[PDB]
């Protein structure tokens, strides 16, 4: 199991600026979002632990940088149980597999 | 893959003027809007990146002229990456197509 | 395109007073209602620019006079983009189709 | 069109106690309730006037006698538009059927 | 119809402890849960009054010894009208009907 | 019936923590995960009820080094009645049925 990245932040263009940073900064897959109430988003990443760590730094680097945007909570996880991977929305999806073969 | 603009305020008639003015004043295509919670809304927009720079500073205007909106949040993402546009929903559907031929 | 009238209030009751003298006051039609989170609710009619205003008036008035509510916030649109009627929820429907004839 | 009446609590014990209250003090029919967010119910009733009126009072009685629970907005509309009542849920549906008989 | 019983806590963890609680203490049935958003849940539970009324001392001393939980709201309805019984979430499904019998 | 732990926390990065800690350091079984609202998040476990206040250790553990999240809430049942199993979404389903042959 490849390492997981999880950021919250208050606003939806915070976590659209964390995304695009995210990814182009390391070789990490986006696998899922969250709406977490209170106009709070989560952004959910995956890949090596190491890739995570460089993306995670600059997704926090570009909401600080967004307007009205603020990192609220973050954590990288290096090696997820499956029955984590399995019940949390961090898993894998055909629609992410391009980007999953391209990181790897 | 053209820009994405997006845009957050509180109150639904802020997101309303916001979306009138800045597909009026730029060369833009609005691609959706998200219901955040807390009585915030989100509006994603996508163009060349001048346009949706000229669209956003008349969103802001708009809300800022509107009685009880406040601009929260935004940003303006210049070439966005595959995996974002696909897992966010910031990208054009068939609704919208019309829109987006007229904007190019 | 004619022109569109948003308001928002804090609980439903505010809003239920808001629909019934907008629609007694101006010849406009009650296109939706939107749950916005917060027990904040938002109204949104269509009709003539001159009628949404005479509408917008009687409603912030009703509003004011329902215990325990406030105008949070509200808007009226002159000529919405049809971009705007795509995307928002703004647009009409055969629902409201009796509602709009009797009002033109 | 017979009258509507519109009650809002925080809390769901709230909105149950005004429930029982008001139909077994007024000859009303319970239409439906809201799920308002930030735990706030909305509960909206119809029948004649004058009923409605002495359903409310005894609603608000309701609510001040729970434990926990406050009256946060509240109101009667006499003789809503049709417009209203088909955009607002607020409108008898089948379920409801055999109190709104037994109400007139 | 038989008494209806309702709590509401923030916090899942809470309104977890109460359930239990509460069918252990008294003979009722659990009928089902409710959030309410803000991470406030609802419990609502049917039987004989006095035993609602001792699942319900039980239910709020469970909340109590909960890490983190309190008691917001609650009540009890010894015989609710049939219009509650249908419009609110109150009534026995047969998912709950081997604790309706064992109740009984 | 196996013991059940329940845990909420403000942000998703701190339950996606505790998950992992949880299920890492005690033979237990995630079941679900809920979204509370206002950016809350629950996590509920089963197993044997030392494996659960192992478990539920060293989730508080995984949420105070998390950063940005906090505890807000927990309990641990160590018998939980079958009505309270039924109506809250703390029983096993078959996907996680793997991760419960190997607890036990
Ligand atoms: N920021
Ligand atoms: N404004
Ligand atoms: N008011
Ligand atoms: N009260
Ligand atoms: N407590
Ligand atoms: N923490």
């Amino acid at each position: 199991q490849s390492a997981v990245g999880s950021i919250e932040t208050i606003g939806f263009p915070g976590i659209l600026a964390a995304a695009d940073a995210m990814v182009k900064a390391g070789r990490i897959t986006i696998v899922g979002y969250i709406r977490a109430g209170s106009a709070r988003f989560t952004l959910n990443i995956r890949g090596d632990v190491q890739e995570v760590k460089t993306a995670m730094a600059a997704g926090i680097d570009a909401i600080n940088r967004t307007e009205g945007a603020d990192v609220k909570t973050w954590v990288i996880i290096p090696r997820p149980h499956e029955n984590v991977v399995a019940v949390l929305p961090i898993d894998f999806s055909p629609e992410v597999e391009p980007f999953r073969e391209a990181a790897e």
